[PDB]
């Protein structure tokens, strides 16, 4: 997160860190046994870290749980970044509490102008590199489909939305990938991609979760 604020410990209790010896992506807890993340985050040997604020220090509310299965969406295409969503099942059920909680799936898609909460432990600078230890937060509005398209030298599919600030300065970044975009108490977005971070006319793009609820629900039922 570039140009955001310190969330405060456990204020985003569905925020999850994916660890393979180091933090590499965010995720969202959607029930006691399932995490939703980004397809482009896939890798073997993932450990899901719940209840984190400072990811470098044992603070007392962590739950670390191994992934038992990962399911990348059938149609995830890394040349297009289309369908950038993956489900991770945990080897044991998380103990749910005030600091470790699930986030509701959307029943309907969010609209342009809607203010959303985006969070992660990703890079905090548009130029250079600084990675925070505690969780950062950014409130950003969803931007129109037309301005999203105009502000991108890549192809934008209907399973993407963009959000943030065309002026620049405020955006998610590398390391935030996979993490939540929460709008009116529903998981609407997954940090998917951006051309650099927080640059002029280079807004953040996110996986349109509302499009996937049926697949999410059916896959969980069956695994
Ligand atoms: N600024 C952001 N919102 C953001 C969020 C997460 C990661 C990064 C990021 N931090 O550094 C680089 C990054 C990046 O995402 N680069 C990037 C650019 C384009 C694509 C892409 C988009 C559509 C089709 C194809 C591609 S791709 N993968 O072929 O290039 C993928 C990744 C930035
Ligand atoms: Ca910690």
């Amino acid at each position: 997160i570039v140009g955001g604020y310190t969330c405060g410990a456990n204020t985003v209790p569905y925020q999850v860190s994916l660890n393979s010896g180091y933090h590499f992506c965010g995720g969202s807890l959607i029930n006691s046994q399932w995490v939703v993340s980004a397809a482009h985050c896939y890798k073997s040997g993932i450990q899901v870290r719940l209840g984190e604020d400072n990811i470098n220090v044992v603070e007392g509310n962590e739950q670390f749980i191994s992934a038992s299965k990962s399911i990348v969406h059938p149609s995830y295409n890394s040349e297009t970044y289309n369908n950038d969503i993956m489900l991770i099942k945990l080897k044991s059920a998380a103990s749910l509490n005030s600091r470790v909680a699930s986030i509701s799936l959307p029943t309907s898609c969010a609209s342009a102008g809607t203010q959303c909460l985006i969070s992660g432990w990703g890079n905090t600078k548009s130029s250079g590199t600084s990675y925070p230890d505690v969780l950062k937060c950014l409130k950003a509005p969803i931007l129109s489909d037309s301005s999203c398209k105009s502000a991108s030298s890549f192809i934008i599919t209907s399973n993407m939305f963009c959000a943030g600030y065309l002026e620049g300065g405020k955006d998610a970044c590398q390391g935030d990938s996979g993490g939540p975009v929460v709008c009116s108490g529903k998981l609407q977005g997954i940090v998917s991609w951006g051309s650099g971070c927080a640059q002029k006319n280079k807004p953040g793009f996110y996986t349109k979760v509302c499009n996937y609820v049926s697949w999410i629900k059916q896959t969980i039922a069956s695994n």
